[PDB]
């Protein structure tokens, strides 16, 4: 049991099909389309994991025949944001498929977020973010890696994505290959806009040195670092 | 003597101090601010060389007291184009320094460009192009690296500027530390515009690979590459 949700309103519904891999029924969009989902743990195996963004019956590429999330009430969620809020790191070791309408997806863990052989299926742009996010009057404003340390590792086995792909840590560590349809990297301790954009940098108490061995197979990719002296070893 | 001018109306005067740092009287600025600058051999060693960019006599920083140019007749160039037109290959072992007022810097070289211990001085951009150069009716309309298989090499001693840096090349290979404002890297055979936009893209017959190994001490580095099917190894 990789997931494991909160137990309050934010929780959603997270079973298994048959072989291991697990199907999370997202809670109710907010007005904004935003899927804000909690977890005590999140961690996805090589049998992977499915979000049900669907509205109608259908066939899931890893779980099968699943019917629409009834959470959504009609609604599909624009943005699945994954947030865990316990101390446990997360460890991505397989594909998280969105069923249904496609989405953006983030994943955002302050305690650390490891891929290794991980993927994302039917996501238009998929984040992963070694922070938190940042609500006001409970609405999204962004996201924060401030006074954070914690690494985004991504071992041998890669990533791979159609979609858009952000890479947000103080750090980063790489050493396989990322293929995506662009690669956005910002390191160092900011804080961001919804869509990224970075707003505030603090200059980090130590250094945040970030390593990318390994092949990034993608058209487009952008680094940023805030983190003043510290560097990007390639 | 590294740098050797063009014989026709485009070759600056070039000359040399006690020490060995080349001097060059660029030639006098089009009418959009453009001296264009063609050579049959570009190379800038240890000594370093000086671009002179200025309407007033002073102190440059690698060959002393210069006069002002000549050859701009009142009128300081925005951008400085150095245009290999030979079949030779260019080495920058040294510092570049524009002398005067800052401008843009290009040097291209179709027959390839290596840079080991180089840099860019008093440049707000400057770019590395192996490519040529696109003309019409007398004006500059970019850059092409199509057809071209040739390579950007930046050896162990890497390469430093304060300004902003483009990398414009079939395939780069960089093995050493690149300091810069921004950096910028574009692989692949392309057209480009005068401010490197990419406006055509084709594909070649055989893999064109780039590698960067080493540090690249820049708050935001971008890579591009449009070699479909060709990667960015890290």
């Amino acid at each position: 049991n990789g997931i494991v949700p909160d137990a309050g309103h934010q929780g959603p519904d997270v079973s298994a099909v048959n072989g291991g891999t697990q199907v999370i029924n997202i809670v109710t969009p907010n007005n904004e389309g935003i899927s804000h989902n909690q977890y005590q743990d999140f961690n996805v195996g090589k049998p992977g994991a499915v979000f049900n963004n669907a509205l109608e019956a259908g066939q899931s590429q890893l779980a099968g025949h699943l019917n629409a999330n009834s959470n959504l009430n009609g609604q599909a969620a624009s943005l699945i944001l994954n947030e865990v809020v316990s101390r446990n790191p997360s460890f991505l070791l397989g594909q998280s498929e969105v069923f249904g309408i496609a989405a953006e997806y983030v994943l955002s863990n302050p305690n650390g977020i490891t891929c290794d052989g991980c993927g994302f299926i039917n996501t238009s742009r998929s984040s992963l973010v070694v922070g938190n996010p940042l609500f006001e009057n409970g609405q999204l404003k962004g996201y924060s890696t401030l006074n954070n340390t914690n690494l985004l590792s991504l071992g041998k086995n890669g990533l791979n994505t159609t979609g858009l792909l952000d890479l947000i840590a103080p750090r980063i560590d790489s050493r396989g290959k990322i293929t995506a349809a662009e690669i956005s990297a910002f390191t160092g301790q900011n804080t961001f806009s919804q869509h990224f954009d970075i707003l505030s940098s603090q200059k980090p108490v130590s250094a945040l040195d970030s390593y990318f061995f390994g092949s990034m197979q993608s058209g487009r990719i952008r680094i940023i670092n805030t983190a003043e002296g510290s560097g990007v070893k390639l």
